[PDB]
């Protein structure tokens, strides 16, 4: 909603993964399309749209694992 619930982020993370071969991570597109979805660069303090990609960038299938994804979903809501 105006915060995002983490089975509302969980759902559409999932909605997500699963375009990819594996549905556990979002590649680069992907993550890039959810920041892009939730707040479109408008961090008026948090500035980060990349610093917090790499560190959490893996590479499994795609890029960001639901494991590593949850530290960017902590911050989504604020």
């Amino acid at each position: 909603s105006a915060q995002k619930s983490p089975a509302e982020l969980k759902s559409i993370f999932e909605k997500y993964a699963a375009k990819e071969g594996d549905p556990n991570q979002l590649s680069k597109e992907e993550l890039k399309q959810l920041i892009q979805a939730e707040f479109p660069s408008l961090l008026k303090g948090p500035r980060t749209l990349d610093d917090l990609f790499q560190e959490l960038d893996k590479n499994g299938d795609g890029e960001v694992s639901f494991e590593e994804f949850q530290v960017l979903v902590k911050k989504i809501s604020q």
